[PDB]
DNA sequence: CAGTGGTCTAGACCACTGG
DNA sequence: CAGTGGTCTAGACCACTGG
């Protein structure tokens, strides 16, 4: 039971997206069942087929619908989410309360390797946090960021990056590698020395196709498994 | 320079997509230098604005270009992979993959295994290969299929080598290994292969790319 | 067959951007 | 200001599925 206002400042395709999205969650529409036609939709609202099509085409492009030559447009088979996740979002996803304990900060310059994150010789933020879940330490996170891409700040946080620049967030590159806990890794995380940890190098790009952050993290092997989902 | 076949059975946006893709890889077009206007493209080829826009839109959707309201459409710099087997994963690393079978079986279905995919307690293939890279042991892989493309689910977990694990791979016992459970589903929405692998920590790092908005 | 998505056209106004 | 992507319209032919 759908409603579209051509007069609204909110684009018509978006109105059609946002509402259908809920008609699916609410299961008012059922998977492996066709929707009204592109042409039928276009009439019911008194808009152009292509304007129907832009919303539908976006939803299919997001996996919520699918198409069959000569038959129609169909709703889909539900999904789960994790791409592009931070620790806080990774935890809320596992039903846990994310936490943060700052343990180190510095401003240091740069070897050639730090320059490899698309250096703009420059001054860098180096925040070393301890990541927690239900107040249990889960990981140690060393985050690397330039002043040529963030300047300075007093944080009290993802959006600052897209805010300080033209560009939004896009794609990310994670490198995982297994290790045994060093005595300081072990100490902080509260595990035995030599205990299995997971070393994650996450470098993150703008839609610029430019990276802003390179993060070396250490994750406890006992309480954390990396879950991933591709294609 | 760029060429459009309006009569051809391959659509015009796809023609535009494909060529542009190479002008970007080849660097004929430069990152952070804008493309010709949407309107400029439409004239230069003598086609409609919107069908140019379908090509670009698709490319921007693939991470290869980005748009700036009021300014234009710009290129992005980064490199390519995606969708992994052991063997494509190695070729990607400049290496020649190999396989040595060390076990094969058909066993009953236990419920935990059975919970993935359908019915169980039903005939399951269990192939255990030792995976090779330029003739080095890299992993020990126990792959599971019932005998009865799309999405994949990988779970990584770090560990220390058990003594037989160490044995095969030719590494010290207790050495850092990487435990990967790779479940892959068909377009059916039904699971196809469940693989429990063990990877040496010394010579292997897991690499992975993410998208979202 | 009448219906459907996939593609395509030749125009239109808007909000936004930079100089 | 003039240019750009963002949106929209009212038509069109096609190749394809089903009864």
């Amino acid at each position: 039971h759908m409603n579209i206002n051509k007069q609204s400042p909110i684009p018509i395709y978006y109105q059609i997206m946002e509402q259908l999205k809920t008609q699916i969650k609410n299961g008012e529409l059922q998977p492996d069942m066709p929707l009204p036609s592109e042409r039928e939709y276009a009439e019911q609202f008194g808009i152009s087929r292509m304007t129907v099509r832009q919303a539908l085409s976006n939803l299919v492009n997001e996996g919520l619908l699918y198409r069959l030559k000569g038959r129609g447009t169909f709703v889909s088979k539900p999904k789960m989410e994790q791409g592009l996740t931070s620790f806080t979002e990774d935890m809320k996803s596992r039903g846990m309360t994310p936490g943060s304990r700052l343990i180190d900060y510095q401003l240091i310059d740069s070897e050639e390797l730090a320059a490899i994150l698309g250096c703009g010789p420059s001054s860098i933020h180096k925040i070393t946090r301890v990541r927690l879940a239900n107040d249990i330490p889960m990981a140690i996170e060393s985050s690397h960021i330039p002043f040529e891409l963030a300047g300075e700040l007093n944080e009290s946080i993802y959006d600052h990056i897209e805010r300080y620049n033209s560009i939004p967030i896009s794609r990310a590159k994670q490198e995982l590698e297994p290790s045994a806990a060093t005595t300081e890794e072990a100490n902080i995380l509260g595990i035995q020395k030599g205990a299995p940890v997971l070393l994650i190098k996450r470098t993150t790009y703008l839609q610029n196709g430019t990276a802003f952050e390179h993060a070396k993290s250490v994750y406890r092997g006992d309480r954390y498994t990396f879950v991933h989902y591709m294609d």
